[PDB]
């Protein structure tokens, strides 16, 4: 069926127009890298083209497959690619904010959102989602991920896939998926972006690879190349990884895309010529060409020289092909072209409240502590708050447009989004006044504002000094209630080539902060950051703390909506806060080594530790805290023992101990005591998400069974080994309830 | 002979029991040395029965000499014992720590420097050394880079060659050579966040072009023993890594000799999470460990391993043999006493000769890092603060002006510390009737106490006082206002690298640094004499201090080297082996890197869409190979002998080196080669030659490289060293950055 219109359609194509296919130049007017193409009309005209990325309008776009459907000579259409990474205008929460809720239901909704607004505007392919596993904070790129943790990267892998495409990409509303980026992208030295990957095949399989693998396996379409060296070869051409373990392993049957000239890249890389490099992509597994020319001004003659084989060459270009057929684009190549619905499905109300229901619980609360408010009176947290009298919205994130929706929003209206000064002025219209001061500018280097400002985020940087702001927000704040310190990172000092060797809240915003907090009023700090920061000095001296992220283009209402309580809070870190940069990497599931330092006797000399902090991060990999408490009671463990084939369930009883409903995200940790290799301390290996009203109990129960025991040993066998397991239950991966069993 | 050896070895291993075979593999700990938390006994009673193989920590011939009398005599077989130590860089004669020791770029100065320390340490003796430490880092928040030789493989094997070389000579027969032990086996410079013992993890690729090669190089020179390290490597502990122990070392290298464990190795896997100590203890020998140093987990679980068939007695057979052959090698067997001569000691330890050699060696390993010119009274041009004759009053303020138990640097273990001179004492000796030496001790080590006691331990103390920081920088700036020059001993105590010695910020500490802004707030002249045991994080200094002089720990005779560079006795020549970053955030920063997709172009940065970071460029403040003299090299253009050969030819590299300043001194002329296409991506270079030169004001020479297409090789994706055709980059210079180049083509024929 579809292999017999693909057989005959290829029966009838030029080598030129089989090479063709694999051709991806860019146009638009989004910019997500250097090289630009050229003569685009005419290339489609010679067949030269299988696709387009960064074009914006479903008018654009139709005149432009209406090219290729009409004025080539085999009518092959196009696929229109851009990064829908965490919407298309209507703008969710930045991908490792929006994984702090660990909300499958609520991740899906948000890509099938994406999916509907983009489909609607003649977008049929994203390249989405971004699975890259990273322990390196200093990487800017960690904004697009899921965090550290490859159980929850792999369910989350899994529901954006589904979202976009749906069961197989049949309905108009549905469009494909590329998991990006293939593959160890986020241990990149240094934390600098495209920097040398080098780890062993142990830990990538059982560290890396499982997100990777999930999107796979969820049937996602397509992937995408990393820039990045795996084992000394580029990954653009390392066939171990685009063919032995993509499509030898995990079964792959779609197509591979290179990342933004990768191929030409590797010519920089060192590993050769365009020829040569273009050769070994496509002998590696590499489909399509993004940007570079590598395919279509060399394979010809590759072919020709026998680098190449016409073979080879059937199998990229079959699969592009096959990718077009699943999508509909034979049946019809307007299938994504009704000029109707961009009024009907782009930035809808129904999509913009979504947004902000989603927005609110991607939040997390790092600190609430109990501050003295009415001499007398118990001391009592900052947040939630009733709003009245007068709060002070105060710093660079304080009324900024352009910077709510976060990096990656490349079809976003961003001077459109409601900024925080503006969102909470609607919020309290009649109850308080909402009192602005800038109170510093970005961070005192003004070269590094304004790189860190591009694509349109600038705060509109003036000759008012670092002092001066300062002054005119101390006024501010001795007139008010309560500070709102809107404060921390623009949304591209994280993001593509947006790597941090520091990562504090900039130096003359941490200024502003202590300079508010001497004023006697109460402080909230309301955190934007595309990452984990060094938070010490704000744990110890600012009352409350909201990590907002970047909430998407709603994130001024759902920060409302947390601040005044409206939305409890419940969001958990995904990846681990450290202390300092010097700690770095710092993750929840490390080994043991065989000089662990015991907890509570930092300093001891001959054990694993520095002379200068202890082991610990600031906030543990699930840390996150509510306006209500929980507590748990001990693990029920079903069996003492199982054999291989067996089964058992952990259970706990968590209860809402405090006075308001939230909701708790209750997770599963297994240690695996003892290996034929080392194994971590713990492994996150499920979670239930609860919601409690006060005094209410649950009993969360986990099913435990061996193939969720399993790991790659030394020689990368997937095996589940006899032995004693240990199973946490808890809060956090720090604060856990323990039980054991055995498997026989 | 050889088969003298084997029958002699097979006869006496005839007579013995499993219980004393398993005995030979076993090496507690004794003695007043501390180097772990576990500690041994019963020791008299189990060297009577056969039980211990050798012992370690042990210091004074007369002590060593009843022990082994007590092995010889008492014992049922009198198989006499190994007294091991940590000989690192001296005995009691202290040359520089390690990393400083390597920026001579002096192969014959490292060598004699090994030779001293073995023939002090057999004099009172120790039979082996548990050096040399050839870990690759690049990762100075690790302290035990003050014991290796930097980033380098090719440096790092040449100085790993003549440290083994230096202790056992041509085969340890002499009564003054000692059997050497390179450690850490393997990669345990790459431990995650440069915290002590963390997990390591690498590709087999970059094991063996970036971290095997000094270990592949020691047992090449003939080393005698190997020390397996405290990390993982693959998910395994390297002390049960048979692919390590067994594999690469015997079946790829031929080593001949034994592997000991490090401290407690075999019990600490228990705490990795392979097993009990039965289980690792056998995994251990199998790997083919084969000495089992303080846990005794071969002499308690062996035997019943072997009655349960988890180990074989070929298997503890091969391990016995081994260590019998260290042994008889060491000639123990002829004279169980060849190290125990009581009158040794008041002839061969700590002699004038060896003080000297070390006082010369000590001013060789400085690297200077600035010494900008200086305005020093109107109407005279300016000129640098180094060096300076020695008149008028000389301050000598900070924590490191005055204190002699932190000059001779971490691993120091037999070292008499209180009787190094300090800075203060060997200056005033040196300038005795020429200028007065002003003192002020000018901060604590470190604002925070607890760190400060930490930091001090193993007998370093400060003396800190409850001095308030006030009375302290007072004090300092009363004597600095009368001075005519300061000298700022500003930096690490000597305890704040070495072993469990990790640090996250690299910066000088908060109370050193604020004094050194307020003496440079006098307006008198300041020179920053650096102590440390690691590159640290110096853009501030380099900024604002005028004259900036590394002299890590130069060892017992450090302040007398320090004057010899000040006084300008001795020019600085020393040029770094580690590169030194602007940031943590940096870290790992290494001059032989890969160009990656999107290279940063240079001066470009910063530049959206290439490899670069926000707030810094990618480079160190002071690059692998830097170093300054009181002279200026020049460097003409590179003449290529050839520009094309093939695998069976060679070609010289020639560069002409003038001395165009007003001083004599040495030039340490770098060799760097980058293979621009590989199969693989290639560092953008690689150091594959050098040579030190010494040059008159005005006078010129031609240096010559040799190059040879073995020198091109490097393990390929399926991990064959080839050299492959095509075009290298062949660059010469003062250090890694600043070069002079010229092209050449390989090719098959
Ligand atoms: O450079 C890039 O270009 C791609 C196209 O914009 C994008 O999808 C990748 O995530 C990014 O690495
Ligand atoms: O812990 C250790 O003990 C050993 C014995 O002191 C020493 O040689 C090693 O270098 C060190 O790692
Ligand atoms: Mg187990
Ligand atoms: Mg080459």
């Amino acid at each position: 069926d579809m292999d017999r219109f693909i057989d005959a359609l290829m029966k009838k194509m030029t080598v030129e127009e089989k090479i063709g296919q694999l051709n991806l130049p860019v146009t638009g007017e989004i910019t997500t890298g250097q090289a630009k193409s050229s003569d685009i009309a005419a290339k489609i005209k010679r067949g030269e083209v299988g696709g387009l990325f960064n074009l914006k309008g479903v008018e654009k776009i139709r005149d432009v497959q209406k090219q290729a459907v009409e004025q080539s000579r085999l009518g092959i259409p196009l696929l229109f690619g851009m990064d829908v990474i965490h919407g298309y205008e209507t703008m969710f929460p930045i991908p490792l904010g929006l994984s702090c809720t660990w909300d499958m239901t609520a991740i899906e909704e948000s890509a099938r959102i994406a999916a509907i607004e983009a489909s609607a505007d003649g977008i049929s392919w994203t390249f989405s989602p971004m699975v890259d596993i990273s322990r390196d904070p200093r990487w800017g790129r960690v904004s697009e991920g899921s965090g550290e943790d490859p159980f929850l990267g792999a369910m989350i892998a899994e529901a954006m896939v589904l979202g976009y495409q749906g069961k197989d990409m049949q309905r108009n509303d549905e469009i494909m998926a590329c998991v990006k980026h293939f593959a160890l992208y986020g241990a990149g030295e240094g934390g600098r972006d495209y920097n040398t990957v080098d780890m062993s095949r142990q830990r990538m399989f059982n560290e890396y690879m499982l997100p990777y693998e999930a999107a796979v396996e969820a049937g996602v379409g397509s992937v995408m190349a990393s820039f990045n060296e795996v084992d000394g070869v580029p990954a653009t051409a390392n066939k171990w990884l685009m063919t032995d373990v993509l499509r030898g392993q995990w079964g792959f049957n779609g197509f591979v895309v290179t990342d933004y000239t990768g191929i030409s890249e590797m010519i920089d890389h060192g590993i050769g010529d365009l020829q040569t490099v273009s050769a070994r992509a496509i002998n590696a597994g590499v489909d399509m060409d993004m940007v570079s020319e590598g395919f279509v001004s060399t394979l010809k003659k590759s072919i020709q020289e026998g680098k190449v084989s016409m073979e080879t060459l059937n199998t990229a270009c079959r699969r592009i092909l096959e990718a077009k057929y699943k999508l509909g684009l034979f049946d019809n190549p307007y299938k994504y072209c009704d000029l109707k619905r961009p009024a009907r499905d782009i930035f809808t109300k129904a999509h913009r409240d979504a947004a902000r229901r989603i927005a609110a619980e991607s939040f997390v609360l790092l600190k609430n502590d109990n501050v003295t408010l009415r001499p007398g009176t118990p001391a009592e947290p900052l947040l939630p708050f009733n709003p009245k009298g007068n709060i002070a919205v105060i710093g660079p994130l304080a009324d900024s447009r352009t910077n709510m929706p976060g990096t990656w929003s490349v079809a976003a209206v961003l001077d459109r989004c409601p900024s925080l000064v503006e969102g909470l002025k609607e919020m309290t219209a009649g109850k308080a006044n909402i009192l602005y001061a800038k109170g510093s500018n970005l961070i005192s280097d003004a070269s590094y504002e304004e790189r860190a400002t591009m694509f349109g985020r600038s705060l509109n940087r003036d000759n008012r000094t670092d002092e001066q702001l300062l002054n005119e927000a101390l006024t501010v704040a001795n007139q008010s209630d309560i500070i709102i310190a809107a404060l921390g990172e623009s949304s591209e000092m994280s993001g593509e080539s947006s790597s941090r060797t520091d990562l504090n809240i900039p130096d003359v915003q941490q200024n502003l902060l202590k300079e508010l907090l001497k004023t006697g009023k109460p402080v909230v700090l309301v955190l934007f950051t595309g990452r984990p920061l060094t938070l010490t000095w704000e744990q110890e001296h600012v009352p409350a703390i909201l990590n907002v992220w970047f909430g998407g283009s709603e994130a001024a209402y759902a920060i409302g909506d947390a601040l005044f309580g409206y939305v409890n809070p419940g969001g958990k870190l995904t990846m681990s806060f450290p202390k300092n940069v010097g700690q770095i990497p710092l993750y929840y599931a490390h080994k043991n080594t065989g000089r662990p330092l015991a907890q509570g006797k930092w300093f001891e000399k001959f054990r694993s530790n520095y002379l200068d902090v202890d082991n610990e991060p600031l906030y543990p990999f699930g840390y996150g805290l509510s306006y209500t408490t929980f507590s748990y009671g001990d693990i029920d463990l079903s069996r003492s023992t199982i054999d291989m084939t067996g089964e058992l369930t952990a259970a706990v009883m968590v209860t809402n101990t405090g006075t308001w409903p939230g909701s708790e995200v209750v997770q599963l940790y297994i240690r695996d005591l003892v290996g034929s290799t080392t194994r971590p301390v713990k492994e996150l290996k499920g979670f239930q998400k609860i919601f409690l009203e006060p005094g209410q109990s649950e009993i969360v129960r986990f099913k435990i069974a061996p193939e969720m025991l399993r790991y790659y040993n030394y020689d990368l066998q997937l095996v589940a080994e006899p032995g004693e397991f240990e199973v946490m239950i808890g809060t956090n991966s720090r604060d856990v309830k323990s039980a054991r069993f055995t498997l026989k």
